[PDB]
């Protein structure tokens, strides 16, 4: 209670994530969970055609958002935490007012399931990837498609803007990770290696220098996209069948976090590539993980035999 009255070789750090809450309510597989940028909320999407909003710190159910006619594969937040965008099998994205639950815009243009979506940092744009093999860039304000990029020759598994919105990275079962100029629509670089497995996920690092890429040979890799080379490889998990989300955990220790088809959340040391924790609790494939913006909190979500989201917290 008073600072003066309190008493004062490096050893590797490991996190100590422990289960705090299980969030149930979806009636089919959960597909994606994302924390709001302001840290207050978690949004989840599901095969049940619903989005649900939950308290990030207490896991308290807040609301259900509905309107899509078929199941939903992804959801993402605007930078101000006020909007969501969702990507559905109904071939549309919808933009939602989080406070009201209302659909503000339906984004029509894709000719097959919409698989992945994200706002840019400005949040004037949304990027989407589809089974129709295209990446589309949309105007948030008008709902109009601004550009259709003939990006891939198979479904687009992920799309992500870099920290200033100047680049988009896309991935596909076609084996490619492609980097696009947001303004011009031109492909600036294609990351390719000899092994060339299907690419199931991609995301820029927070500092924008690296790209984390998941491939369906049970591997995650960290690319330096400027240098066009692989810096790090993370293995030990199972990933041959699904587009599982992975993350840079930056609030405490510097980790890579992923789901896995063995029903665990995996956490690796980014530099050493050693697995530092495996989180056991889910009863089906962990399709999605997300890391809280400011606290050492992970959200995880699982497929049809589980249908729950779990919140885990660590001291580091
Ligand atoms: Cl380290």
């Amino acid at each position: 209670e008073a600072a003066r009255a309190q008493p004062t070789k490096p050893t590797p750090v490991k996190p100590n994530y422990a289960l705090k809450f299980t969030l149930a309510g979806h009636t089919k597989a959960v597909s994606s969970v994302k924390f709001s940028p302001n840290g207050e909320w978690l949004a989840s999407s599901s095969a049940d055609k619903l989005i649900k909003i939950w308290g990030a710190y207490d896991g308290k159910f807040e609301k259900t958002i509905s309107g899509h006619k078929l199941g939903i594969s992804d959801v993402a937040w605007s930078s101000d935490s006020n909007l969501l965008v969702s990507a559905s099998d109904d071939k549309t994205l919808k933009i939602w007012d989080v406070s009201s639950g209302k659909c503000l815009k339906t984004l029509k243009g894709h000719s097959n399931y919409v698989f992945c979506c994200n706002f840019n940092p400005q949040s004037n744009l949304i990027v989407s990837g589809s089974f129709d093999e295209s990446v589309r860039i949309w105007d948030v304000k008008t709902g109009k498609c601004l550009k259709t990029l003939p990006a891939h020759s198979d479904p687009v598994s992920a799309v992500h803007f870099n920290r200033d919105g100047s680049l988009i990275v896309s991935s596909s079962y076609d084996g490619l990770c492609r980097i696009w100029d947001t303004a011009s629509g031109q492909c600036l670089k294609t990351l390719i290696d000899d092994d060339n497995p299907p690419v199931s996920f991609v995301k820029f690092s927070p500092n924008g220098k690296y790209i984390l890429a998941a491939t369906l040979d049970n591997t995650l890799k960290l690319w330096d996209y400027s240098k066009g080379k692989c810096l790090k490889t993370y293995t030990g998990h199972k990933n041959e069948k699904y587009c599982i989300f992975a993350n840079f955990s930056v609030t405490g220790g510097k980790w890579i976090v992923s789901g896995s088809e063995d029903n665990l959340v995996y956490i690796w040391n980014l530099q050493t590539k050693e697995i530092v924790q495996k989180l056991q609790g889910h009863t089906d494939v962990v399709i999605s993980t997300a890391c809280h913006p400011t606290e050492n909190i992970i959200a995880s979500a699982a497929l049809e035999n589980d249908k729950t989201i779990k919140l885990w917290k660590s001291d580091c």
